């Protein structure tokens, strides 16, 4: 049932992008402010354990396609919230304490 979840997922991150994309600096600003870290925290998890639970088995490989599509559509509006940044920006310092605190599973991904 993991489908629905996802196809409704990309919508929330695609939507959410379009708020953030052309600076918007007043969007940027706010959901830097409210607590889309924590969320992206979670999904990091999620990402993180199904990325190598899927994989050992051979019957999820559609499955694992639809987890993929997703979490690159999360990067891009993590890309997006840093249009326009600045060194040690707000945004900028939020979005790499967030990266600290989900290290862990930040570096499984990459291998």
């Amino acid at each position: 049932n993991f489908s629905k979840a996802m196809s409704v997922a990309k919508q929330v991150f695609n939507s959410l992008t379009e708020y953030i994309q052309g600076p918007c600096t007043g969007n940027q600003q706010s959901l830097a402010h409210s607590r889309l870290w924590d969320a992206v925290v979670g999904f990091l998890h999620v990402f993180a354990h199904m990325m190598m639970k899927l994989a050992q088995d051979s019957s999820q490989i559609e499955l694992l396609k639809e987890l993929l599509d997703l979490q690159k559509d999360m990067v891009v509006m993590l890309l997006s919230l840093l249009e326009g940044n600045v060194v040690n920006g707000m945004i900028a310092r939020q979005m790499v304490d967030m990266l600290v605190e989900s290290s862990s599973n930040v570096e499984m991904i990459l291998k």
